[PDB]
């Protein structure tokens, strides 16, 4: 930065604490991701300055021509590597992604089944402090007690009890592969749209890794950060019949002008995703994710579903008998990033939880690989097992330091 | 930039021609402006790599110390800016900001009196085919067919027999200063809220050179973009009664995790905006609006209202026989950017127009001052009074060129 740091001393000190802190730490919230500095460069480019309100070559603005060329580069990109008819990449988020899919196909009350929120779904799929279950009548479907795979006969028989008009596939803290077909037999079985929230698994489906909702799901809705790894933003991918109705959905219905810089980081994004090293990268994820899961068993852990098909695990602490929020909390002392993250049946609230999640596409991105996961694997095991011990946590300390440099 | 143009040549290329478009052109479209470099160094952060759900000190995810820092500065600077009470800085756009305030004090089906959008009102004021129009039950006041100002006894009337829980005061389109007092007066006559939408008028509000109506309105959004000169995003603004809530409806409400590098592209430009030199650029902007008023009644042309208050006018173009999409596209082949626009009564449909909107903000941003205007109006009069002639249009291309070199 040239200009920042003279202008506004107060805000560049705290952003270079920032960057330091992200070097600094073993960064393992599943959803967290470090973008290029070429997708942060069209973050911060003069496209800002523009408003281009409605479509590339439909714009209500002139000078669009521009802007209209990256907006088109995002969406064929999308188109690419998803396979999807139809790409809206405007949503400013993913929370805005789902909202304008429930504006499209849903009215004021409708029946929407989604994943339970305590085994995995997220806020916008019907928590009822979030528009979702405020403005619609969200119903659950649950993993099995034992096996924590989702119930594939539960989401049937809640399909068919409450006669959903939506259902609502994916998940925030799921740990295995979801089965989009048995998702779209049970839809079509009941007449509902089938929606995929691909959010935490959109790199992973995007290099071959994960199953694909594209050619199952009416819609699909993501963000374009996460392990996509691109700029923070929504996109949504459906068949052409949704295109003009979705499209109608994001602008006018739900949004106004898009943010053009965000897009061509989205378009940044899209492209590097399309390159072979890409698809490297998130293999050496799943196999971090899945070396882990395996190295902290090795230590005594207990994984929820006994392990993980993607990019995350979720740690039940119930064995150690500590919860969720006091291993988030000691864990952050010595520098290691996780969130306290509620367990399916968890016997704990929300604000407590009995478990941590934790995933591997930041670390990936940084290098680490099968020898680091062990050792991150030792450190957690050090500090969990030993959480009144300051010299254990110091040892820790230092063990995570040896790591990040 | 350095990695962009290596990494991606095909966006880079298109940015690149958007950066030239940006100064080869004048830019009239009202709510346009260019940010500082400042600004967009600031939105190029690696803070786009953070998770920050929740607020400043109550966060969801670890590690936000830093980005908390970020946030109060907007915060507070936003409350010096405006002396507001509470602000909330994460809409990720006016839209957004809008959507929060009517999630936080109306239920579905609830009457809201918004300003006729066809008068000046917003999209997101009631428009049938926007989130506002088809949640709520919008009715609309306007303005006298005569002086086009806003008719406050007909706001007062439809007030008392529609019995709006919610009455929005702010526009997209309005030229004249608008009266917060009376808006509060004929609310609590009813005992309706108030929300004052300011996303035109907020950079004119903080220098004092447009009545502030933090004092008079529940609530009061705005976008950071447009006259204030900031990032593309949304602000709330309301009194401390409200700020629980406002934040709740942000928050888990209709977002999810806010953008944490356009967050600190808002303090940065909230502290640009709190210098004096921001002071005189705003009444540069005031002071160009009314020369480019007067100069264009000097070309014989009409203007909604009869002049400005503000940094934008209304050109009724029914004494030339031309509609406003006429207009727009002449000007457009001379390199003068400007948009279609209703006017109040217009005979003419959205589509197609009997006016254009024209705004001096981001002229003034480049330095254009009092003969600038003048040469503007001159060369807008040469244009709609010659469509016809290739030679005029190519005279008019050249006086645009000379203009911005």
């Amino acid at each position: 930065m040239k200009y920042l740091p003279q202008q506004d001393p107060q805000v560049f000190a705290a952003i270079e604490q920032e960057r330091k802190r992200q070097h600094a730490k073993i960064e393992l919230i599943a959803s967290e991701n470090f973008v290029s500095r070429a997708v942060m460069e069209a973050q911060g480019s003069v496209l800002t300055n523009k408003y281009a309100e409605g479509y590339p070559g439909r714009r209500y603005y002139g000078g669009c021509e521009y802007v209209d060329i990256v907006e088109e580069l995002a969406r064929e990109r999308a188109k690419q590597l998803f396979g999807a008819e139809h790409a809206n990449v405007q949503p400013h988020s993913g929370a805005q992604a789902n909202m304008a899919v429930y504006f499209t196909v849903l009215e004021h009350g409708d029946t929407v089944l989604g994943m339970n929120l305590s085994h995995g779904g997220h806020l916008t799929h019907g928590s009822p402090v979030n528009f979702s279950g405020v403005q619609y009548n969200f119903v659950a479907y649950g993993v099995d007690p034992e096996t924590h795979v989702i119930d594939y006969d539960d989401v049937r028989e809640k399909a068919r009890l409450h006669r959903p008009k939506l259902i609502v596939a994916a998940a925030s803290a799921y740990p295995r592969i979801i089965d989009f077909a048995k998702f779209r037999e049970i839809a079509d079985e009941v007449g509902a749209y089938l929606m995929v929230d691909m959010a935490h698994i959109a790199g992973l489906v995007a290099a071959g890794l994960h199953p694909n909702p594209v050619p199952y799901a009416h819609f699909v809705t993501t963000t374009t950060h996460k392990t996509l790894r691109g700029p923070r933003g929504g996109m949504i991918l459906c068949q052409e019949q949704f295109a003009k109705q979705i499209d109608k959905a994001i602008f006018p219905g739900i949004q106004g002008g898009p943010l053009m810089h965000v897009i061509a980081a989205k378009a940044v994004a899209f492209g590097e995703a399309l390159q072979d090293d890409f698809k490297a990268y998130a293999k050496r994820v799943v196999d971090n994710a899945k070396r882990l899961a395996s190295a902290l068993q090795n230590e005594g852990f207990t994984l929820v579903s006994g392990g993980t098909d993607n990019h995350l695990l979720l740690v039940d602490l119930r064995p150690q008998q500590l919860t969720g929020k006091t291993a988030e909390k000691v864990l952050d002392e010595v520098g290691i990033t996780v969130n306290k993250n509620t367990i399916p049946y968890d016997p704990e609230s929300p604000g407590v939880t009995s478990g941590i999640r934790i995933g591997t596409a930041a670390v990936t991105t940084r290098g680490f690989g099968l020898e680091e996961m062990d050792e991150i694997a030792a450190i957690i095991g050090l500090v969990l097992k030993n959480v009144g011990s300051e010299q254990a946590l110091e040892e820790a300390r230092q063990r995570v330091a040896a790591l990040t440099d």
